[PDB]
């Protein structure tokens, strides 16, 4: 019965010096607050502020080298910003990038913090740089550390270390580092979907296919739905749910979701290529609500159309403050390889949850 709500201008101030047209743009989080605004669903928030996040908040999931080298670009001249940067997949530094990455995960840390002090029920964090490919030990597409994944940590670190932690990644990417992150652990119970065409999508690996399903102890916490072929969208997304995301998830109870809400399946991406509807993420939020008595964060990650990324994750703020959920078309028939994906999914995963058998 409270929304928090966390968003910070100045991590606007990551950019990229040598393409300003890059479509990891500071404008991502300010179009997505001002339509929060002209929507009026702002002042309806209680608005959480924003911190950075401490080197050892970093190292619960970062390796010291690897912190210690995005640290080290924060004064460095733009020939080192451009040379570091080149040495990762898909990553632009400016002297910015370390201070904004430590302000998302910090905003996240704050909102996962009034969550489960009981200051508020739901929270929304309007983040950048965003973080689910960053690895223990090295940046990657557009990432330099995982957000969502630390905010796991900092939460089991406030709580207790067996906290049950669910993070749904519906970006349109693989969450790589999320994934590797809590491979073999089984406290954290990771679920992407994901555009996959059988490696040729970002981030172009096979750890993204649906039989990756953790490791040791962790075999059964890692959920890979990829997709192929076609354009999904609704149907497509909310079949997943229903046959999958949910089921597994409340088996898994959690007491804590956290959301990696890339919006570049979106309708409208200049990337993505799908077309998922803001009235769609509404109801994919609608759905999480359900869980962990309804102690969701949503946590940007992706999605690169300004207007509709603005919409659809003011609709999902919409869905944590209450507001009525869409009613939408359960009966469409799905593209013919989306059944084919979840049928793979769910053969991968019932031998490791009963509500698949
Ligand atoms: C119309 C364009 C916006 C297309 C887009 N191009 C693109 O990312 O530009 C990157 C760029 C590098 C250097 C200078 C300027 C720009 C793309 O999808 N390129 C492909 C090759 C790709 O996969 N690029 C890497 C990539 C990594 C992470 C995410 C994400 O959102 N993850 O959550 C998206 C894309
Ligand atoms: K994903
Ligand atoms: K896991
Ligand atoms: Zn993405």
């Amino acid at each position: 019965p409270i929304t928090g709500l966390v968003y910070d201008q100045r991590m606007m101030l990551h950019h990229n010096m040598w393409d300003s047209h890059h479509p990891e743009l500071p404008q991502r989080i300010s179009r997505i607050f001002s339509r929060h605004e002209e929507l009026r669903l702002l002042s309806r928030c209680h608005r959480i502020p924003a911190r950075l996040a401490t080197e050892e908040e970093l190292a619960l999931c970062h390796s010291s080298k690897h912190i210690s080298i995005i640290k080290s670009s924060e004064h460095m001249k733009p020939r080192d910003l451009n040379r570091l940067g080149d040495e990762y997949n898909s990553i632009f530094i400016s002297n910015e990038s370390y201070t904004c990455a430590l302000l998302a995960a910090g905003s996240c840390f704050n909102s996962a913090q009034a969550i489960l002090t009981g200051q508020v029920r739901n929270a929304v964090a309007i983040v950048r740089p965003p973080g689910h490919h960053a690895e223990k030990d090295t940046a990657c597409g557009f990432c330099f550390f995982n957000t969502a994944a630390l905010t796991a940590r900092y939460a089991q670190s406030i709580t207790r270390e067996s906290l049950r932690v669910l993070i749904v990644d519906w970006d349109v990417h693989h969450g790589n580092g999320t994934q590797h992150i809590f491979e073999e652990d089984d406290s954290v119970l990771y679920i992407s979907l994901h555009r996959y065409e059988d490696g040729a999508f970002f981030p172009n690996s096979e750890d993204a296919n649906y039989d990756k399903v953790g490791l040791g102890k962790g075999r059964g916490y890692n959920v890979n739905i990829p997709w192929n072929g076609g354009k999904m969208g609704d149907p497509e997304y909310m079949a997943a749910f229903h046959h999958l995301v949910m089921p597994i998830a409340r088996e898994f109870a959690p007491e804590l979701v956290l959301v990696s809400a890339g919006f570049d399946a979106a309708r409208g991406d200049p990337l993505g290529g799908f077309q998922v509807t803001p009235e769609g993420y509404a109801h994919l939020t609608h759905q999480l609500m359900s869980l962990a008595a309804g102690r969701v964060l949503i946590i940007l990650e992706g999605g690169y159309n300004l207007t509709s990324i603005s919409e659809s994750m003011s609709m999902c703020t919409s869905m944590l403050l209450g507001d009525s959920p869409p009613s939408l078309d359960h009966l469409t028939p799905l593209k013919t390889s989306a059944t084919v994906s979840i049928n793979n999914v769910l053969r991968a995963h019932a031998p490791f949850w009963s509500s698949l058998r």
